[PDB]
């Protein structure tokens, strides 16, 4: 019938990152496509990728902005997922954005390694979150548990330099791309360092969950400060096999043929390159995307 496709892509709250980035994607595709009125896009609010990912596993929603994390869990059936079937439909579009696991506090505050944040009131995200996985796994690593701290909120990036600085939290916890709103924002309020990760925490947490990669956050991007050894996810937007190859390539065209703008939505996103947005190692990419990124060579 005459009836577009209305294509449905979760992202997050409006303060975040990936609401913006959902909302371009809807534009490129209403600039390359819209006229001839075949496709429709929408984005959801709705925070986390555990409700993006049950979202789309009952058909209510077509694609998202997820991490690594939960969709390394949702493809497989494990750990959070231990009980439900594997989401082995769940296809790659594209690639986006490193998110590097960022410990913050204030310079007046004792802590400097991570053994320092027990204790004290510290940031666990919101539920279904990259952030909460994170924490989780740190706590884990560390032998850690609630009655360890005094204080575990569940904020989000926003929130969390405001609470922060006024010593509502102690300890800054996000898993998020550099250089970042948020974190800008702290910065600018009160006089914040980072904490690193030590090598056998980045080497067992690479060790046992694949999805965290060992990595650096580069110094100086918000004051005078080091390089940060971490871990990093991938922000990516997937999808299933219920999307057509027809859609799946023209997304991924719109958003490569958009690219440089897509760069200007955060600061994270500058870097972004096709071949970047071509890399899948979680899940299988889409056919109709790698027939895109094939077609242009961002694939041999
Ligand atoms: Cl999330």
């Amino acid at each position: 019938s005459l009836n577009r496709e209305y294509i449905l892509i979760g992202t997050g709250s409006m303060t975040g990152v990936y609401y913006p980035i959902g909302g371009s994607i809807c534009r490129f595709i209403a600039s390359d496509y819209g006229k001839d009125n075949k496709i429709i896009c929408s984005i959801s609010s709705t925070t986390g990728s555990v409700y993006n990912l049950n979202s789309i596993r009952y058909s209510n929603m077509d694609i998202s902005i997820v991490q690594s994390d939960l969709e390394y869990y949702a493809y497989n059936g494990l750990g959070f997922y231990e009980k439900m079937l594997p989401m082995d439909n769940l296809r790659m579009l594209a690639s986006l954005h490193k998110e590097y696991l960022t410990i913050v506090v204030k310079k007046s505050s004792n802590i400097s390694v991570i053994d320092d944040i027990k204790g004290k009131r510290v940031n666990i995200g919101s539920p279904g979150t990259g952030v909460r996985v994170a924490m989780l796994k740190l706590l884990g690593e560390k032998g850690w548990t609630k009655k360890d701290f005094s204080v575990m909120a569940e904020l989000k990036s926003s929130e969390q330099a405001q609470a922060l600085c006024d010593n509502k939290i102690d300890v800054m916890v996000d898993v998020i791309g550099h250089p970042n709103a948020s974190i800008q924002e702290a910065s600018a309020t009160c006089d914040i360092k980072f904490i690193p990760l030590d090598d056998r925490l980045i080497d067992d947490l690479h060790a046992k969950y694949p999805y965290y990669q060992k990595d650096i956050i580069s110094g100086g991007l918000y004051n005078d400060s080091p390089d940060i050894q971490t871990v990093s996810v991938k922000a990516s937007l997937v999808t299933t096999t219920e999307l057509s190859n027809d859609l799946a390539y023209k997304i991924v065209k719109s958003i490569a043929t958009h690219l440089r703008e897509l760069r200007s939505i955060t600061g994270a996103l500058k870097t972004l390159t096709v071949q970047d947005m071509a890399k899948s190692s979680i899940t299988p990419m889409h056919d109709g995307a790698e027939r895109y990124y094939k077609e242009i060579g961002a694939i041999k």
